[PDB]
């Protein structure tokens, strides 16, 4: 029925609602994850047992850091002891234990872990900056797309990944900057919900910038290696679901770094 | 002469906190620089990797007092320098993965005293590293003299359930020994009399674990042993492997049932 655009349209609104309360956040979190980890384990393993059960270990990890310890580094160990302990049960081959490990590995770090980190920046932060880090994103890449096609090169993308400039990545920088007095004035004048600074813009930026950056070229390298072009098939829109978050994934947690030095404690 | 003058070094640095940090990075150069040099012999690479390995305890412990924060800068720092060193993206891959299971494993996971050190006592982070010292030595002797029911696969050596379970009895035992030793003696506050089935049976169920994955992880990449950084036969990453999934879960347990110090 006229599909991609009756459907381009339902996502970026239900995302924000889950913007709600913490326990959402977590859910939605919880459910990208779920597909996020399925394409990236996946592509290392395509056998019908092995996929689902790190598959299931990697979804878990929001509701045990944040409903259960309410501290991460506990779970973090447990999904990961775990995973190894599992994995020598199953693939009899040891030099083969290595790579289940190894891709369930940089998944638990990259995926699990980085995403987790809304978690965090929600009750530390406020889900107001919380839902800020996550579309300065959206944001980066479209300031970075016009700016691209329009202000040429200086390309830092190499062979594999896509192609990606270095005018092409400040355009989306300043994209940021200004994306947020807009934010900032049109969330405290309209409601007294404190978000960041006007002070700590032009970091925020450079990381959401040069985070995102480094982000996606890490995937086209972990998706050139594979051998795909794409991540994985569980998305309408063209492209997978680690596709549409990867550059997401660096920028949080150095995002969280920066908030975290720059907005001391708001709770 | 090496293991009459390394048992005794490691105890004093349990001397005050700054201390423990300062063995568990230094631990950590040589457990990381094994580990990774198995996956990277150019000159270059190796180092980078293994210098971040061995960064974390200061950074976790004296900077941020928090540990997600350097752990993800370490891993996302880690990524972009490969990036730019390994100009072959399949090769990336390798290297990351490496420096991934580097990550989580020997640094995430050693520099859990550090927690185990400020919230429980150094007594009890010295109680920890002893009880697998122990549980090694107890499960060999019960392990030549008790045969078989062996749990260990192919690749791994050999080892035993019933050669198991006399380790989990040995620190059972070892630790009244420990509990009034340390609290009759001095009134620094050790694991209680009934917390002593746990941290047992994870001392003697990670252990039993971390040995295995290291044989996997070393059959992987061909060797018998680890590393040659040490004297005494068996590299570092081999003399702490069983130690690193103890820690943790150790630790998670006392968090249950020792709560808070003042
Ligand atoms: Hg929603
Ligand atoms: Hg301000
Ligand atoms: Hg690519
Ligand atoms: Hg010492
Ligand atoms: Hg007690
Ligand atoms: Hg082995
Ligand atoms: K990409
Ligand atoms: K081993
Ligand atoms: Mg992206
Ligand atoms: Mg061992």
């Amino acid at each position: 029925l006229k599909t991609r655009v009756i459907t381009a349209s339902v996502v970026a609104p239900f995302v924000v609602l889950c913007f709600v309360s913490y326990e959402s956040l977590i859910g939605l979190v919880s459910a990208i994850l779920i597909l996020a980890g399925y394409e990236l384990i996946t592509l290392e393993m395509k056998e019908r047992d092995a996929r689902f059960f790190y598959v299931i270990l990697l979804a878990l990890y929001p509701v045990l850091y944040g409903l259960v310890f309410e501290e991460p580094t506990q779970p973090l160990s447990i999904l990961f002891i775990t995973g190894v302990v599992f994995s020598l049960i199953t693939d009899k081959d040891p030099s083969q234990v290595f790579k289940t490990v190894a891709a369930f590995s940089i998944a638990l770090i990259y995926v699990t872990f980085f995403l987790s980190f809304f978690l965090p920046i929600y009750r530390d932060f406020g889900a107001a900056n919380a839902l800020l880090v996550l579309t300065s994103t959206w944001v980066f890449d479209s300031f970075a797309y016009f700016t691209g096609l329009k202000f040429g090169r200086t390309r830092i993308s190499p062979r594999y990944s896509p192609r990606k400039s270095l005018e092409g990545v400040i355009g989306g920088f300043l994209g940021v900057v200004i994306y947020t007095f807009l934010y900032r004035l049109v969330v405290n004048d309209l409601l007294s919900v404190n978000v960041i600074c006007f002070r700590t813009f032009l970091p925020f930026a450079a990381t959401v910038a040069i985070m995102d950056t480094f982000g996606d070229i890490f995937e086209c390298a972990l998706k050139r290696h594979y051998g795909v072009k794409d991540s994985g098939k569980t998305l309408p829109g063209h492209g997978g679901m680690l596709d549409r978050i990867d550059g997401l994934l660096f920028v949080a947690p150095v995002s969280y770094i920066v908030f975290k030095i720059l907005e001391g404690v708001v709770r």
